[PDB]
């Protein structure tokens, strides 16, 4: 039950790694949308009061407004004093755009290079061969078992040319030597080809000898 | 099934470190757009009345609001009282921006710096090694077990110079000697390359001496 | 330009060249907007994000 349930498992890994990554990159971005709706909500208030004010001039026919527009517009200009704060010399704007500063947008900046150098190695379709008893005597098994994630794959085990041994994914390895051997498990595929490496060393049995 | 699940349980682990900061930026920019909404929305709604007071001196024709101008004027002063405060002399403004202290500002200040500092040290792609039996005998295996978190890489052992005696995450380290030994565990990429120490003792056995 | 339909007072030809710099600063970092003697010119600065990549 265990490994048969193993590649579903891995894959939905995977997606639940996606979904740690993508829910990290949503709040990332609210955040920076709360960040630029202040900004907004300030200009955009801004321009509705002013709109406002060049309408009661519009259709004032009293004369105080015109010795005001130096008074109410200064009030206007207050709502973005933290921002784009605007003024009038004799009747004219000119924006300032002082470059306020914000540690919090150098370190959303920094966190986001932090996520983008976390996704380089968020790696797919990695194969994983595993070997119970490393040492070995002569005629001992020593059960090699391996685990391909791919979709459709043959995930044969090859004796260090390619001289198969098994078929797939279990391996009974009879030695009959002395020497350290070195096992490939090999998962082709239509599209690519993964290959790992696992080493079997193998001794005679010291009762035996001598 | 824990050494196979190791690598994305990792990948898992830094995601939600990267959750854990992100969320952490996100409650502070969200504090912080709270504590400029407060001096927003004074100040268009000190805008939108002073808006209404121009309209309501527009459309007069009594005469009465010329005196009341100086009366309800102050009352649209109290509305950034503790803000950016206006009065009028004899019919214009002046801004005043007290500075206005508050020590919260101050301790948001300083946790994003906090925040930046414990930024530095979250790395990503580090390897470990790890050997059970620090001691061993002069042919003991004293298993070897390394872990790479790289997306693929040979993760090889190398005996004190460059003397590659494994091939990959597992090693079987027979001596043969007295001396201490030091293996490197190596995880190369063709992006970038790491590796590791273990010191792994060795010592004769006290019962065959003298 | 509802407020310069009807406006009949003469201030707002003055005032066009002013708050419509105001309103030039709603996409201020987006594709911003100018007057040179009464007509218009869309930037689209192609501005920098490293979140869409």
């Amino acid at each position: 039950q265990v490994r048969a349930k193993m590649q579903i498992d891995f894959l939905g890994m995977q997606a639940n790694l996606q979904n740690a990554k993508a829910e990290t990159l949503n709040k990332l971005i609210q955040c920076q949308a709360m960040l630029k709706s202040l900004k907004d909500n300030a200009m955009i208030n801004r321009a509705n009061a002013l709109v406002s004010l060049l309408q009661v001039q519009a259709n004032a026919a009293n004369g105080i407004t015109t010795s005001n527009f130096e008074a109410a517009f200064k009030i206007i200009a207050q709502i973005g004093s933290e921002y784009n704060q605007i003024t009038l010399n004799n009747g004219n704007v000119s924006v300032q755009e002082k470059e306020q500063t914000n540690e919090l947008k150098t370190i959303l900046n920094s966190l986001s290079k932090e996520l983008e150098k976390l996704n380089q190695q968020s790696e797919v379709n990695s194969i994983q061969i595993f070997s119970d008893k490393l040492e070995v005597l002569k005629d001992a098994p020593a059960r090699l078992w391996g685990f391909s994630t791919l979709s459709n794959a043959k995930e044969g085990f090859y004796n260090e040319a390619n001289e198969q041994i098994a078929s797939g994914s279990v391996c009974l390895f009879r030695s009959d030597k002395v020497r350290k051997h070195t096992i490939t498990f090999k998962a082709i595929n239509t599209k690519t080809s993964l290959s790992k490496n696992i080493t079997i060393s193998v001794i005679a049995n010291k009762l035996k000898e001598r």
